[PDB]
RNA sequence: AGCUCGUGUCGUGAGAUGUUGGGUUAAGUCCCGCAACGAGCGCAACCCUUGUCUCAUGUUGCCAGCACGUUAUGGUGGGG
């Protein structure tokens, strides 16, 4: 992991007071995480995500950060896995019940998709339904699999997405979150210390979550 | 062209957000963003009339081609 740099982190302007504790030392004006917590807190993260598995629970895969968008996707298609890559709907969590209902207009939508009701009204209706088809399908990728609630979330790089970490903790389920030098480590339950603005960095961790989850499948 | 609601979120609370920002339109019309996601009444469309053409259509309406006309003219037989 070293070789992606997931030592490196961000100025030490931009610093966060309490992530004194893995801060390993400051070079050439940024901090550097020390890599040995990053291990002994990824081997329990990949415990965490075995036990929930094994259990018969899911992880919601979050990132909307383009350096951590096709890895994450990429990651969630080949175990299957709920996961978020580009935009965070404020209260995918809290407003479950609600945005439920998109899901179901998208499967009946696929249905009249396949039944084929495109001439059976103006030209202009059936390209509004055919851009809402394409909105609902790109702002809903790895969506149409939940349920009923996540049991876990895992998140790169929360200061950026913020309210799926806020709504996580509101309902309570575990946050898995890899937090960098300016992040805030009492919002998040089983930090990874390490870099995110690196899309090996990130990338390299949501493989190593994809075999905790592969094997606890 | 605006007025609201359900759920969510923020606030002790009155309330706020959605409905704001950039662009665009006759338009809260639409797009991109966005702690909001949707919905309703509005906007627009569906209705009438008008402008072009096609098929059907010949009376009390036309009369181009034929006949009778008396001036008084489709007036009359007939003709689409």
């Amino acid at each position: 992991l070293l070789d992606s740099g997931a030592h490196f982190g961000h100025q030490t302007r931009r610093w966060n007071p309490k992530m004194k504790r893995f801060i390993f030392t400051d070079r050439n004006g940024i901090y550097i995480i020390d890599l040995q917590q990053t291990l002994t807190y990824i081997d329990k993260a990949y415990e965490f995500v075995k036990e929930t598995v094994a259990h018969g629970g899911t992880v919601l895969f979050v990132g909307t950060k383009k350096q951590a968008q096709e890895s994450i996707a990429e990651e969630a298609t080949r175990v299957g896995m709920p996961y978020v890559n580009q935009r965070w709907l404020g209260g995918m969590l809290t407003n479950f019940s609600t945005v439920h209902k998109r899901l179901q207009r998208l499967k009946e939508l696929e249905a009249m998709e396949q039944t084929g009701g495109f001439e059976g009204r103006t030209k202009k209706e059936i390209l509004m339904l055919t851009r809402e088809k394409n909105k609902l399908e790109r702002s809903l990728g790895g969506i149409r699999d939940m349920q009923k609630v996540p049991s876990a979330v895992w998140v790169v790089d929360t200061n950026k997405e913020h309210i799926a970490v806020g709504e996580a903790r509101k309902l309570g389920i575990p946050v898995i979150a890899i937090l960098d030098t300016n992040c805030d480590p009492d919002v998040v339950d089983y930090p990874i210390p390490g870099n995110d603005d690196a899309i090996r960095s990130a990338a390299l961790l949501t493989k190593v979550i994809a075999s905790a989850v592969a094997e606890g499948l």
